[PDB]
């Protein structure tokens, strides 16, 4: 691990643990001692790029990297200040942001539970066609909030949206960093996500965009696995509608919902997060 330790201190706020590492930051659960609250740090930090100083601090790990670290460090910064223009319980909330160590820092909200990815990996039993319709509201509404604002999300998968214990959910980030990095070094696979990207992102982006995505997280939630890669399905089409496949305990409804939410082309799915929500009405 590349993370700070327990016990570390910014000021008022105290690292706690390391509750996420991945490729490109690190979340910690920290606290602050001015105001005594448990808050979330996330620190970029990333892993092609950069590594752990003795001093604490991140260096490039190669000079040929300094231009594209600090790339994903601005987009870093403009994810922050894009999540800082709402208040929404659907939303991560950003707290403070700032740079030290060679790198930058969020301090948000904490959040109760784990992600989706996680709850589907180890309680996929708890995942039923019920548990989905209450899952859809909250999820509807901070998705259409990001739209309503003329933003686009363009990263949903399971991976970035927290499920608290209260079961309700949050968006936690849009990969804004990993894409920029992704996309000035070529490293094309860790742009956009297989399965949960629809055709147009590969090169007319609208709310259908973030549509498509969410039906492929649904469909994975229902089945198990996301639908075939979007390009793929534009030379020949193998999607199986779910109406077709007749999975276990699935009404038609919430089927075809997400049937027409994974439509091939952007004009054939529903156009607004509202439109999507008015589909799984009438039962
Ligand atoms: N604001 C927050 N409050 C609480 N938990 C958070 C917050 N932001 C992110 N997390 C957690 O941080 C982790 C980020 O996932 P990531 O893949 O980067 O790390 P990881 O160590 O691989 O964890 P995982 O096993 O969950 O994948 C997730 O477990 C997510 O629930
Ligand atoms: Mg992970």
């Amino acid at each position: 691990s590349n993370s700070l330790p327990s016990g570390y201190r910014f000021n008022e706020f105290e690292i706690q643990e390391a509750i996420g590492e991945g490729g490109f930051g690190i979340v910690y659960r920290a606290y602050d001692h001015q105001l005594e609250r448990t808050i979330a740090i996330k620190e970029y930090m990333p892993t092609s790029l950069a590594k752990r100083n003795d001093d604490l601090s991140i260096g490039l790990r190669g000079e040929r990297f300094g231009k594209t670290f600090q790339a994903g460090l601005n987009s870093f910064i403009q994810e922050a200040r894009l999540l800082a223009r709402f208040s929404h319980p659907g939303l991560l909330h950003v707290l403070r942001f700032w740079e030290e160590n060679g790198t930058a820092y969020m301090g948000t909200q904490f959040y109760s539970g784990t992600t989706l990815k996680n709850l589907q990996a180890q309680q996929p039993e708890k995942i039923d066609e019920a548990w989905i319709r209450r899952l859809l509201p909250p999820l509807f509404s901070a998705i259409n909030t990001i739209h309503q604002e003329g933003y686009l999300h363009r990263d949903i998968s399971l991976d970035n949206i927290q499920i608290q214990e209260s079961q309700l959910p949050v968006l936690l980030d849009f990969g804004s960093a990993r894409k920029e990095i992704g996309n000035l070094s070529d490293e094309t696979e860790i742009v956009l996500k297989p399965g949960f990207a629809p055709i147009e992102q590969y090169t007319e982006q609208g709310p259908w965009t973030d549509i498509y995505a969410l039906g492929a997280v649904l469909h994975t939630l229902i089945v198990g696995s996301p639908p075939p890669v979007s390009v793929v399905r534009s030379i020949e089409d193998s999607y199986q509608p779910l109406t077709e496949r007749r999975p276990a305990g699935y009404s038609p409804e919430l089927l075809r919902t997400v049937d027409r939410a994974l439509a091939l082309k952007p004009e054939d799915r529903p156009q607004t997060i509202d439109e999507m929500a008015e589909l799984l009405e009438h039962h």
